[PDB]
Formats: structure tokens, C-alpha cells, sequence
């Protein structure tokens, strides 16, 4: 009885992922997020049959990490309901960048670093997010911690080729655009390059398919030579030419990252 143990609040948003509401667990007042997904709207089912998203979240929800955890879930006649962790106060990265514009490199470094740690955690747990972008990143404004949300387009990680994709197009790699084929890790690295550019310039680098495949990056804001270098590396046209997660985190631009709490004290408080 999901109706008894949770006090529903306002709608946080809705879209491809379904409808998400703010909530509070009547039990201990723990703040949560309640996600509703209609069964007719989900193609990927995992293993009882449940949306892949539930399988994915269970694999990454154990222990602490930078990914929003699955607290519990319920099946309804025509839909599934997922109870998600909800930090507070929070603002998604998209809104934060829309209000502040381009982010100082020190802040982008801390944020980017945390996203990398979150993605490594998922990959380490056999999960590929496939829709990494500012809209799917939550910022705990008081602790300065980022959290990954929406695994609805994800998949179990594998070393073989992927021929299916339903994530955000302007964040998808040239190989998906041209051949409808991509490998997990290298496609993730490309989306991380889009994300980083987004953070330091205030907007994404490419809008049309032709720009994605051309792959030339133009900087609309002042960005250090080292950051520009990391961005162009993540956005290498040839998948194998992109850096591994280890190479990204060992990159000159990624050194001396601030701690989440310092980050909040200096940039968010």
C-alpha cells in the first residue's frame, strides 16, 4: 500500500521517463521522489518482469554513491511506481547552469569529477546510464554533492556493440548518428565531453547531426587550454581515440579537485 506509507507532494516534472512527484515517507518523514511509469510506455523489461530501470537501480543502489538510490518499488495494474531517494535542498544541473551561465573551471572540475565517480560506480556495477546530461544531474546545494538520476534509457553494460539508443540525441556520438552502432564506455565518454563543454561554456556544443559528425568544437567562452584539450579528447571522432575514465581523471585539468563541502562553501552557499 504505497498510498499509505508515502505522502505525495507536487509534481517535480514529467516526460519520457514518466511522472515524478515530491514526497515524504510517512514512516520517518524521509523526503523521497515518487516516479510513475505506465506499463504501455516501457520497451525494456528486466528480470518477475519489471522495467529495466528497476534492475539497473538495484545493481547500483547498494552502498553510498553519487547516484540516486531506489528505496522501494510497487507494481500497479497499469503502471510501476518507484520510490527514490530525494536530497534537499536541490536544483538540477540544467537549471543551475541556466541561472548562472558558464561555470568557473574550479566549480566545473568539482562537478565533473563527481559525475565521473558516479559513472565509474555504475560501470563498476555492470550498468550503463546512456543519458548522461545536465538534466539528469541533481545538485545537493548544502553538501555540494551531485547525484545521477533517470536510468530509464540505460542497459546492462556489455563489451559488444549496441544497436539501440533512446537517450538524448545532441548528447549521442557520431558513430550512433552515422551507423546506429556504438560501444558503451566510449559513447559515455563522448556524452561526458558534451557535458563538460556545457558546464564551461553555458550551453552544449552541437545542435544538428551535421555538427556532431563534423566534430569541430568552437569555444564561445574563455576556457583554459587544458580544459579545451580534455574536451576535444572526449569528443574525438574515432571512438577508440577517446580517453578511458582513468585517463580523464589523470588529466592535467582534473588535478586538485575541491571536496564537495568546500565546493558548496565557496560556490553554492
Amino acid at each position: 500500500p504505497l498510498e499509505s506509507q508515502y505522502q505525495v507532494g507536487p509534481l517535480l516534472g514529467s516526460g519520457g521517463f514518466g511522472s515524478v512527484y515530491s514526497g515524504i515517507r510517512v514512516s520517518d518523514n524521509l523526503p523521497v521522489a515518487i516516479k510513475h511509469v505506465e506499463k504501455d510506455r516501457i520497451s525494456d523489461w528486466g528480470e518477475t518482469r519489471v522495467p529495466m530501470e528497476v534492475v539497473l537501480l538495484k545493481k547500483v543502489s547498494s552502498g553510498f554513491s553519487g547516484v540516486i538510490r531506489l528505496l522501494d518499488w510497487f507494481e500497479r495494474p497499469d503502471s510501476f511506481v518507484l520510490i527514490l531517494e530525494r536530497p534537499e535542498p536541490v536544483q538540477d544541473l540544467f537549471d543551475f547552469i541556466t541561472e548562472r551561465g558558464a561555470l568557473q573551471e574550479e566549480l566545473a572540475r568539482s562537478f565533473f569529477w563527481q559525475v565521473l565517480e558516479a559513472v565509474r560506480h555504475c560501470h563498476n556495477c555492470g550498468v550503463l546510464h546512456r543519458d548522461i546530461k545536465d538534466e539528469n544531474i541533481l545538485i545537493d546545494l548544502n553538501r555540494g554533492e551531485l547525484k545521477l538520476i533517470d536510468f530509464g534509457s540505460g542497459a546492462l553494460l556489455k563489451d559488444t556493440v549496441y544497436t539501440d539508443f533512446d537517450g538524448t540525441r545532441v548528447y549521442s556520438p557520431p558513430e550512433w548518428i552515422r551507423y546506429h552502432r556504438y560501444h558503451g564506455r566510449s559513447a559515455a565518454v563522448w556524452s561526458l565531453g558534451i557535458l563538460l563543454y556545457d558546464m564551461v561554456c553555458g550551453d552544449i556544443p552541437f545542435e544538428h547531426d551535421e555538427e556532431i559528425i563534423r566534430g569541430q568544437v568552437f569555444f564561445r567562452q574563455r576556457v583554459s587550454s587544458e580544459c579545451q584539450h580534455l574536451i576535444r579528447w572526449c569528443l574525438a571522432l574515432r571512438p577508440s581515440d577517446r580517453p578511458t575514465f582513468e585517463e580523464i581523471q589523470n588529466h592535467p585539468w582534473m588535478q586538485d579537485v575541491l571536496l564537495p563541502q568546500e565546493t558548496a562553501e565557496i560556490h553554492l552557499h
